Formats: structure tokens, C-alpha cells, sequence
């Protein structure tokens, strides 16, 4: 019937201006991170899958991450009586540390991401080198940066091969990715559809918060400022167009109204 | 990849000489009930639906029934994160009560059944009517036994329709209806194959035991004993020929080794 299971992937810190950008205030602020599991007539789908705890410790100590072990994307599949194995398409909405950090164990999933994210990842501006920081989502990126070091062994090229895409698309029936690129170059956010109830918009980066679309204010983490916020605009409007409740990727107090673990999103109605 | 689980539907009580024909030896003997949930690329099959409580208890008291809320067919199903409605096909071995009790609950799910069961129902031999004596599974077959006071509000002969089948079939890939007539007229038994584990040959009540099937010793519940042990022969060789670990039905010092609720059968090798 299509049903959607959060995947908690437990926290980081970003300071405020970081989370606001320049609009703030600032001081540190703690933000959840999750992947979005689609349970689908067509396979189950992986949208997303966190951050690897490790690289985050070793790399963005700074971000200070808490994450059990029920948080990571083995442990949160887990609740579920799930494997990774279970898994038939992976896509990253873009390759930031925090949205592809459980790639590695998908190496029999189908990848999917926008065209230009893989080779963002090779060689990104410099300003993004900490975005793109984890590389262990691909074989060939980790090679291009000279991170081959942080590949899960049996990954291969072969094992870790995307498929690019380009524009709106229908992941499967009922299920859009949308482009809205300018936080990153191949950003993109999830619409899902259910039959009895109304559909839901991912932002996923192309609005940190509520706050954030409701005063068009972006993150501060962006390639290219005036295109993040035309994707807000297109955001707003395909929720309105549509009946779509808006599901933000960090906003905590949001966060906490949301289903996680064993509770999903489409259920039956009797 | 195809899991199989069992729903734990609780257990009955039947005389020595019920579960062994002639041979007994004589006394109470109680014996679980089951039935099989197949996850599959293809979809979710259920394989029988246990005996309903109320049932039971009505007309089969002398079979002292216990039967929790998590071991009725939505209960068992709920231990998994499912309702019955997530259930595509239902597949019933036979229409004898203890394995069709709990088909009301699936009106929207596609039936299947051998094409002789469901006329056996509504017209069955003068020592076959407690056998088939819940006949809530069918609008049509409980209109026939002057029984639609069984029938659930919504039951319609529209929703309780079977697709009559004959011979061995395959069910799905890897999913074979292997035909064992003799206890009932079109009894199937059912073999499922997995990729990294021995297939499982499900006896159902073609032998009720592990001791049933060693001796050719039938259930004193048969329309044709000469079927029913011909029957048995057919599914000693088929798991002789293949590699399969044989399951049973009713057999209560074997079903405290047999996997259920959250436990499945099929896990992936690492
Ligand atoms: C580690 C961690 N951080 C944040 C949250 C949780 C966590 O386990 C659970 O719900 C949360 O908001
Ligand atoms: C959470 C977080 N931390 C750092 C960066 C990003 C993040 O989302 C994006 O680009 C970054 O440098
Ligand atoms: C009610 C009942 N009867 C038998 C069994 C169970 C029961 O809950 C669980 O495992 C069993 O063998
Ligand atoms: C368990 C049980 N009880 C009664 C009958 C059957 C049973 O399996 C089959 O035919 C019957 O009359
Ligand atoms: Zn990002
Ligand atoms: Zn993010
Ligand atoms: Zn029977
Ligand atoms: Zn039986």
C-alpha cells in the first residue's frame, strides 16, 4: 500500500548561524538526522542514510554526535527485523556526510542520485570539501580524493556505482523526487503519496527547519544561495499545490512530533 | 530473498487415537496449531489461517482450545508490524476448521484453494461434517450448511471467492502446493525453497507428526486412508529428492524447535 518508516539517526551541533545563515542567533544548537525508509509495491526504498558515527568523531568532533547504536542504519533497520541486505534502492538526495554516512552497507542495492553529485564529490568547490568529507559511499569519489582509507572492505567501483538523474522524477508509483538544487549542486527532496492520507514533502536540506521555509532563510552550507532559495519557493508551492504535510531533515522541536522506530507513516484505514 | 514465518495460532486437545488411526495408543494429546507466512518478491502469502476461538469453543469444547491474543491470526500478524490486510494471496490446504478459522479477516486478499474443497464444504461426507464445520471462509459455503450465522458482517460471496487449483503447483517462484489428498479430498501440502538453507516441506495434515509420517501412520481424520498413505509416500520421496527439512503440522515436542513470531526461516548468510 506504501507505507514510511523514519530511520532515526540520532544528532549533531551546528551553531545557530550555521543552521541560519546570517540571520542566526547564534550558539550551538543540536539537530536530529534521519533516513526515510519507503516500504513500496516496487521494493523497499532507502532514502538518505545518516552519518557514520566515526567519521563525524574523527573528522567533526566540533558537531559533538550522539548516536546509539539502535541510530545507526543497521540498528534502526533492525527495529524493524531488517538487514541492510533487505534493502533494494538506495538514493541519496546528495552526497553531505550526514545523508550518505550507511551507504557502505548497500553494496547489492541500486544507487541513485542526481548526475552531478558523484563527480561534486571528486572534486567540489573549496568551500565544500567538509560537506563532501565521507567518501566511503564510493569507490571511485574516495579514489578522486584521496580517501580510500575510509572504504568499508568489499566495497568495490562495481559495488558502488550511482545512477544519475536529472530534474523531477518518479522514484516508483506515488513517489517523486524533486530537484531543488543551491544547498548542494544536485539536491533533491521526496514527495511520497499514500491512499488515505495526505501526502508528504521531504525537504530534506532544501529546508533545515520550519523556520527556515517560512522566512526563506537558508542554510549557511550552500553552492549557490539564489538557486536554494528559488527551491524553497518551488517547495512552498508544490505543498500548496498539492495537500502535502512538510517533513523537515533537522528541526528538532519538529522532530519530536514524528513517527520513528516501529511506527510509520500510511497506515490502513478500516 | 523469501522469508518464512509461523504464526503461533495457539493449540488443541484430540484423543491418542485421533492423531494415530487405530494405533494410538489412547489418552488426551494437546498439539499446536499453526500458520505459515511466506514473504516473497511476488508478494505476501498466507498459508492457512489457523482455528477460531469462538468456534471452537461453541462446537469442539471436548478440544479445550488455547489460544492467546497474540496466537489469533491478526495477533500473530501484529508481532510483525502487519495486519491482514497486508497479506496479497491466502492459500488454504484444506477447509477443515483448525485451518480456515481465521480467513474472515481477509476479504480484499486473493483466495486459493483446490477446486474440490469448497463444494466438499458445502456438501461433505456424513463423518466430515465437524471437520468442516466453521464455514465463515466462504458466503457461498455457508449459505449450502445453513451456517451464515458464522458468517462476519462484510463477508460476501464478492470477498470469499476461491481460485479453484489441481495437481502440484507453484504458488510463486521457489513455492510449490504439492498435492496430498486421502485426509481431505484436495489437501495440499507445501514446499518452500530458500537460497542459503535446505528447502522446507510443510506436511500440513498429510502427517501430523514426525512419528505419523515414519510409521505411515495416518490421522483417524481421512475421506480416502488409501490416498492418505500414498500421500505420505509422495512427500517421504519429495523430501528424500530434494533436500528438504520436513515441518509438521500438529506435532508438539517438534514445534517447540520451529521458529515463531519475530524468528523467520530464509535469513540471509553473510
Ligand atoms: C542520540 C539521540 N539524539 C536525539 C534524539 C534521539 C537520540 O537517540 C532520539 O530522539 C532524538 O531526538
Ligand atoms: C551538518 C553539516 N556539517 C557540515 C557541513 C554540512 C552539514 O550539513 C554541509 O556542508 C558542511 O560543511
Ligand atoms: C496457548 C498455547 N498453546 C501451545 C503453545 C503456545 C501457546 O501459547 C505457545 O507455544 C505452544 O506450544
Ligand atoms: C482437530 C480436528 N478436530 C476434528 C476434526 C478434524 C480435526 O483436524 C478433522 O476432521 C475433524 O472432524
Ligand atoms: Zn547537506
Ligand atoms: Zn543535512
Ligand atoms: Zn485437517
Ligand atoms: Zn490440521
Amino acid at each position: 500500500d506504501t507505507k514510511v518508516y523514519l530511520l532515526d539517526g540520532g544528532s549533531l551541533v551546528l551553531d545557530g548561524y550555521h543552521v541560519f545563515w546570517n540571520r542566526g542567533p547564534g550558539g550551538e544548537v543540536r539537530f536530529p538526522v534521519y533516513s526515510i525508509l519507503i516500504e513500496h509495491a516496487e521494493g523497499r526504498f532507502l532514502i538518505d542514510t545518516g552519518y557514520d558515527y566515526d567519521h563525524v568523531m574523527k573528522v567533526l568532533p566540533f558537531e559533538k554526535p550522539i548516536q546509539e547504536k539502535h541510530q545507526t542504519i543497521p540498528g534502526a533497520l533492525g527495529l524493524l527485523g531488517l538487514e541492510p541486505r533487505d534493502i533494494d534502492v538506495v538514493v541519496n538526495s546528495h552526497f553531505h556526510f550526514d545523508h550518505c554516512g550507511g551507504n557502505k552497507y548497500f553494496p547489492h542495492a541500486k544507487k541513485i542520485c542526481h548526475r552531478s553529485e558523484v563527480p561534486q564529490a571528486c572534486n567540489p568547490q573549496p568551500f565544500e570539501h567538509l560537506g563532501y568529507s565521507d567518501l566511503s559511499f564510493s569507490a571511485e569519489a574516495a579514489e578522486a580524493r584521496g580517501a580510500t582509507a575510509q572504504l568499508l572492505e568489499g566495497t568495490t567501483r562495481a559495488n558502488s556505482t550511482f545512477e544519475g538523474i536529472d530534474g523531477d522524477v518518479d522514484l516508483a508509483r506515488g513517489v517523486k523526487l524533486i530537484s531543488t538544487p543551491g544547498h548542494s549542486i544536485g539536491h533533491y527532496s521526496l514527495l511520497v503519496e499514500f491512499p488515505r492520507r495526505k501526502p508528504i514533502l521531504f525537504t530534506i536540506d532544501a529546508a533545515y527547519t520550519q523556520k527556515s521555509l517560512e522566512t526563506l532563510c537558508q542554510a549557511a552550507f550552500h553552492i549557490d544561495p539564489v538557486a536554494g532559495v528559488n527551491s524553497m519557493r518551488k517547495v512552498k508551492k508544490l505543498a500548496e499545490d498539492h495537500g502535502a504535510e512538510l517533513m523537515y531533515s533537522h528541526d528538532m522541536d519538529n522532530f519530536k512530533t514524528y513517527r520513528t522506530g516501529t511506527q510509520f507513516y500510511g497506515h490502513h484505514h478500516h
